[PDB]
DNA sequence: CCGACTGCGCATCAGC
DNA sequence: GCTGATGCGC
DNA sequence: GTCGG
């Protein structure tokens, strides 16, 4: 929070490329110059003193100036009286409601939460179960609540099968005092690179954590990935705890190390490390990490054998989960 | 300058 | 139905 | 919006 300031107007700056303009490569512009200025150890005295950092261009350190000399940003107070660009970006805080979707319910008149209400039958599932929990998804989870959930979810799933493995990654695997929400990997012996054995691995385990009431809600369902709610057990005449969002990713049992790598984080140190890959001639994703052959289509996979090794390639001293977070 | 910008799963729709 | 594009989110 | 080529 050295710079909360200034990152909070670049974040911002994003949230409107995004949700209002819908040039998504301003948003990352945005959130690349907000993530470096994040972890300068400076209170920065200057716009020329930003500009000197890897994606702080010109346009951005003029804003810089701006915002340090006055407290506030000219373009970013206009936006916020514009009716229109505030109406997207509450809308758009909706899960299920992207910039498309929220610009098309403008054109309706649907642009309040007491709209969104009483026109449910015009939303989509995900849209009308963000609608149902958007109060509980604004709520961040405490370290403790996850350990939680840590343990129904990794208890759950060993009553499955045994052989089912289950960690908790995200901001959690970070070392985080406080998470969005809790992303999980899953794997099964059965389901490798190679064959699906099995099928219903994640079916399964969607399906008991139904049945002891954790998972409430489902956004989307697919053979490898779920995307839903859940909730935790409150004792007797407490207040219940707030419905938290949950993500379930199954990935190849041989294939854990790349896995493991993209879905820790943070959603930029991966953008950053799958940045430098191409630079050095590879490309990574959830599964593999492979060489770029001289017309740049991927080679094959290269051995893993740790999250290090993935480091190893393109050349950058390993870091630990909780120095992930850009 | 100016092309290129991380990579992909699930829902949904256009088109056949 | 399939296939590919788009929307949204991880 | 930024930057390497
Ligand atoms: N490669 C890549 N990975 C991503 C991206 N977005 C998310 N991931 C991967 C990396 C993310 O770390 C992981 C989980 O996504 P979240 O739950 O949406 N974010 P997190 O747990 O970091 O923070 P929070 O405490 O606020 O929930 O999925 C992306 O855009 N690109
Ligand atoms: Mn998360
Ligand atoms: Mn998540
Ligand atoms: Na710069
Ligand atoms: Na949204």
């Amino acid at each position: 929070t050295l710079n909360g300031g200034i990152t909070d107007m670049l974040t911002e700056l994003a949230n409107f490329e995004k949700n209002v303009s819908q040039a998504i490569h301003k948003y990352n512009a945005y959130r690349k110059a907000a993530s470096v200025i994040a972890k300068y150890p400076h209170k920065i005295k200057s716009g020329a003193e930003a500009k000197k950092l890897p994606g702080v261009g010109t346009k951005i350190a003029e804003k810089i100036d701006e915002f340090l000399a006055t407290g506030k940003l000219r373009k970013l107070e206009k936006i916020r009286q514009d009716d229109t660009s505030s109406s997207i970006n509450f809308l758009t805080r909706v899960s299920g409601i992207g910039p498309s979707a929220a610009r098309k319910f403008v054109d309706e008149g649907i642009k309040t939460l007491e709209d969104l209400r009483k026109n449910e039958d015009k939303l989509n599932h995900h849209q009308r179960i963000g609608l149902k929990y958007f109060g509980d998804f604004e709520k961040r989870i405490p370290r403790e609540e996850m350990l939680q959930m840590q343990d129904i979810v990794l208890n759950e799933v060993k009553k499955v099968d045994s052989e089912y493995i289950a960690t908790v990654c995200g901001s959690f695997r970070r070392g985080a005092e406080s998470s969005g929400d809790m992303d999980v990997l899953l794997t099964h012996p059965s389901f490798t690179s190679e064959s699906t054995k099995q099928p219903k691995l994640l079916h399964q385990v969607v399906e008991q954590l139904q049945k002891v009431h954790f998972i409430t809600d489902t956004l989307s369902k697919g053979e490898t990935k779920f995307m839903g709610v859940c909730q935790l057990p409150s004792k007797n005449d407490e207040k219940e705890y707030p419905h938290r969002r949950i993500d379930i990713r199954l990935i190849p049992k041989d294939q854990y190390y790349c896995g493991v790598l993209y879905f820790t984080g943070s959603d930029i140190f991966n953008k950053n490390m799958r940045a430098h890959a191409l630079e050095k001639g590879f490309t990574i994703n959830e599964y593999t990490i492979r060489p770029l052959g001289v017309t740049g289509v991927a080679g094959e996979p290269l051995p893993v054998d740790s999250e290090k090794d993935i480091f190893d390639y393109i050349q950058w001293k390993y870091r630990e989960p909780k120095d992930r977070s850009e």
